[PDB]
DNA sequence: ATCTGTACATGTACAGAT
DNA sequence: ATCTGTACATGTACAGAT
DNA sequence: ATCTGTACATGTACAGAT
DNA sequence: ATCTGTACATGTACAGAT
């Protein structure tokens, strides 16, 4: 009932060292070769540095090591941003210059830069004979260049081109990241001293803010006590709750295409808010994993029904606004969550 | 009570402003001089350390601690006679070498000479250079705002540099600040100041590590921040420093004791009692009293290990005579059992 | 001769294996 | 409870450039 | 190789609220 | 007496300019 059953699900979700080892060896080979090709010659992307992000590098990837996220980030000095129609997250970017090939009268085209980035990667991937690796068909309005690796087992790698700016963060984030009562003001001041990132979303010239680096730090430094989850401190169940929520969404999403609008970033955003609401490490005791997961489920259901889930970093941006996800989709997911909740999570046994 | 003592010890905003603006004028000018030359100390950077910059200075802003740190390349250390804290150094600076050995005395002397020269050229501030104490690592400036202000200018070598093996068991913050903090702190450089054990020796300095700890001292990240709870850790350090300053004023028998003994002791207490709730402001009396008992127990056992170099006993019979320690135990036991009368004398 | 972008060397938190 | 592979931060060597 | 500009932590000082 | 909110002050990390 309480602690158990969910501990059994977590056992299923745990990655195996052997799988991790084989997956990481291939992924690192491909990524380091693509990073090297970016440094060659008159490449506009010379200087890009690598930044590993997403669930695998936060240690909340579940089931298999089959999806990796890596940012190829390019420091770009004197830039001026114009917010795209008070949306908070989307921007136009303006200013001998290797990026002039993508300029458009002051304005740096996102899809032109991404196309050349994409073109380079496809070419370098053709020269790989070690590995069975190809490039996925492009999704319109997607920042990523996704590699598909057959190791025999299947592995996705989303390479995200990112602009790196070191100025202070855009005003729309000033009230975001409300970690003052949880990680504190010094951590917040230091995190906002780090660069911010822009990824390719006036349709084709817009960029979107990314905070994958800040999210990575928070996930690996998630406690009010510095010793949380350390070898001389107490274990918490924050990440374990994130895993169970991720797994509930993944299971439901591979069954019902009604849920196409939903994604793991909604789960990640919601639990960041829960962690803020419940800052104390004792509110995430491993013994109370059932209650901790249940109160996360209830908070997510409230967000669905009230149609309100604010971006953790950009408070005026509501990821559940009617313009992004239709009410019926949200009602559909509310019922499937409430059902799983009241019937012993039968979907955790599925497959 | 103890609150009233802390109100007396609080520095005044006005005095801080006047003293800092004078001190910064002098320090800036000396630092410029070390850069602008064929100076062999070209490259020194400033690092503000000690109680004023840790926010545990008491009574008046009349003592300032500044390191001019100089990054040096491939240096090898040899530990001086198993002491832990004292090293010979080996491999611009050729003017201070010996037989492969970089001389603390010879480098300090030139450092000292340059500073005294620049001080002669200062005609807007009343500022002299105190007579040198043998063995000491400091160049001390005496400023008269009109009030008296001390500035200890400490030359420091910077290496980076796995910390020397004598510190491997040091800094035992794992259950308090944690392993990530400890690992990151020990990724910082380590420092060497020209305190002689004789003439060629340097001593390990961890002033940059103690500063981080003083300002990052809670088990909770929010300790003492605007969205956290206040603790009484620093106020306990202030009262313990005040007890010792007042006792040292009065008895020359305590000349061998210094505020760093108190700082070392409270680092150990803070490790013993990591929880922030064990330093609740409402328990200021219990907290000060358990700090008193811990310090007495150190005196009674003649054992107070360097927080960063655990084999180095600051209370060894070699460093402080048994009689001095018994004298300080009786005077502390006395103040304790009579309501600290020494806190009432201005 | 000296300089330097790249990659190795070192150390350890995290978390899976045992 | 201990042992151990990956990721990562920082320090340092050096073939190839200068 | 040096310096200002910016942002906010750490303080002190004091009135009004509690 | 203590707490909370605002005003006032210094110290410090680091971006951007030079
Ligand atoms: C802002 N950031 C996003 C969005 N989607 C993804 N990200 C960021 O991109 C990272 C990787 O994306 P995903 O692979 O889709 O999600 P994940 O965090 O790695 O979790 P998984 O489903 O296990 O892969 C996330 O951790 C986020 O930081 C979004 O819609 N808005
Ligand atoms: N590391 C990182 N990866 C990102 C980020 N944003 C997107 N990605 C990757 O790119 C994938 C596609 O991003 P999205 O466009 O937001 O996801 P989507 O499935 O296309 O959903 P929508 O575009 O919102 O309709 C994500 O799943 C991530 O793997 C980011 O900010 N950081
Ligand atoms: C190692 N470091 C020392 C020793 N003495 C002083 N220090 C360091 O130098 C700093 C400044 O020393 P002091 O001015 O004498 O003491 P303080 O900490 O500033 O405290 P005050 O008495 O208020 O001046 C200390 O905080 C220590 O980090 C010592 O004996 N061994
Ligand atoms: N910032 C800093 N200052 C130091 C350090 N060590 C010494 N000092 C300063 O130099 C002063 C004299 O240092 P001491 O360690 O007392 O040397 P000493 O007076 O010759 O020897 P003692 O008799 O043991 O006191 C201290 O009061 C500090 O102000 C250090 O490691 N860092
Ligand atoms: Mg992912
Ligand atoms: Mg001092
Ligand atoms: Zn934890
Ligand atoms: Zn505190």
């Amino acid at each position: 009932t309480g602690p158990d059953k969910l501990k059994k699900v977590l056992d299923k979700l745990r990655l195996k060292r052997k799988d991790i080892s084989e997956a990481a060896e291939t992924v690192n080979k491909v990524v380091e070769r693509l990073l090297r090709r970016m440094q060659k010659r008159e490449s506009e992307f010379k200087g890009v540095e690598q930044l590993n992000t997403g669930s695998y590098y936060e240690h909340v990837k579940i089931s298999a090591p089959n999806q990796f996220n890596v940012m190829f980030k390019l420091e770009v000095p004197r830039i001026e941003l114009q917010e795209y129609y008070e949306t908070g997250a989307f921007y136009l970017v303006k200013f001998g210059n290797p990026l002039s090939h993508f300029l458009e009268g002051e304005v740096l085209s996102a899809t032109k830069m991404l196309s050349k980035f994409r073109k380079i990667i496809k070419e370098e991937v053709k020269e790989i004979k070690d590995i069975d690796v190809s490039v996925e068909k492009e999704k319109p309005g997607s920042p990523a260049v996704t590699l598909l690796i057959r190791n025999p087992e299947e592995i996705s790698v989303d390479i995200i081109l990112a602009l790196e700016s070191k100025g202070s963060w855009p005003i729309s984030t000033k009230e975001g990241l409300p970690i003052q009562g949880w990680l504190g003001t010094k951590v917040r001041t230091n995190l906002r001293r780090e660069p911010f990132y822009l990824v390719p979303k006036f349709q084709g010239e817009t960029w979107r803010l990314s905070f994958s680096h800040t999210e990575k730090y928070i996930l690996n430094n998630h406690g009010i006590e510095k010793t949380c989850c350390e070898s001389s401190g107490a274990k918490c169940c924050r990440k374990e709750c994130l895993k169970l929520m991720k797994y509930l969404l993944e299971q439901l999403k591979k069954e019902f295409q009604e849920l196409d609008a939903f994604c793991s970033y909604h789960v990640k955003t919601a639990i960041f808010h829960m962690w803020t609401q419940d800052p104390q490490d004792s509110q995430w005791d491993p013994r109370n994993l059932s209650s901790c997961f249940d109160k996360l489920l209830a908070f997510f259901l409230e967000c669905l029904r009230t149609e309100k889930l604010d971006h953790y970093f950009i408070p005026k941006f509501n990821l559940f606004s009617q313009e992004l996800i239709d009410r019926k989709s949200k009602e559909f997911l509310s019922k499937k969550i409430e059902y799983e909740r009241n019937n012993g999570f039968p979907i955790f046994d599925k497959l």
